[PDB]
């Protein structure tokens, strides 16, 4: 039933916790981890009415209302420090945005275990922000599901201290450069040529490609 895509986000997060999806359609997320009992209970929190509605919905369906929540806030308003939250999933929104999210709620963060965010763009500028606000990743996986690529990044309390290859690529997908790896900038280094004394910018990004994949 679950996505491939939603299923790995899943499978980083930490058995038995208390989790807080931000951005939960349809509450998919939260209800197969209560119902695996891979969580004890969780937060589905959105912030607009259509999708809080949807999850609210499904919520009952799988007849789970006492042990999920579905709150219309936004991004970590869905939770107080009295919810006492160990795992964040934010998946499916900009790389930026998903900075914003962090960005703006930063305080609620400090008790909070673990971090699993699924970018749909903009992975880099995430990195950045990341660092410079005292987070360091711990674990990264790629996918390609049904033509597109998903960059998950798992996070935790930390110092981290990236390269300008590691912003671009991932520190811990260009370890173990995999193959899904490989297409996903493949794909993207001809896009380049493709394009190709600004023209320069794409030299370097080619270059870098070239580099990282060697
Ligand atoms: C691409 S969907 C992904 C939903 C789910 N996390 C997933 O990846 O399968 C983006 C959803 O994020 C929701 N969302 C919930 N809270 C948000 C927030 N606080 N700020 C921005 N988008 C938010 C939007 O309403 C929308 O339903």
């Amino acid at each position: 039933m679950i996505s491939k895509r939603l299923e790995l986000v899943a499978s980083f997060v930490s058995q038995g916790a208390i989790l807080l999806d931000v951005g939960s359609d349809h509450a998919y997320l939260p209800i197969e981890l209560v119902e695996r009992g891979q969580i004890k209970s969780a937060i589905a929190g959105e912030v607009v009415e259509g999708p809080y509605q949807s999850a609210v919905k499904n919520v009952e369906a799988h007849g789970l209302k006492e042990k999920i929540q579905v709150r219309l806030a936004n991004g970590l308003a869905a939770f107080e420090e009295t919810d006492q939250v160990s795992v964040i999933t934010i998946a499916g929104m900009g790389g930026r945005l998903i900075a914003r999210i962090l960005e703006e709620g930063l305080g609620k963060l400090a008790n909070v275990e673990r971090l699993i965010l699924q970018p749909n763009n903009r992975e880099d500028d995430l990195r950045i922000w990341l660092q410079d606000h005292g987070f360091q990743i711990v674990a990264e996986s790629i996918l390609e599901e049904a033509g597109k690529f998903y960059e998950i990044l798992v996070v935790e309390a930390g110092q981290m201290k990236l390269s300008a290859s590691d912003v671009r690529f991932g520190p811990f997908l260009s370890k173990e450069v995999s193959p899904v790896f490989v297409q996903k900038w493949q794909k993207e280094a001809e896009k380049l040529e493709f394009a190709l004394e600004e023209r320069q910018v794409l030299v370097d990004k080619i270059q870098a490609i070239k580099e990282v994949l060697h």
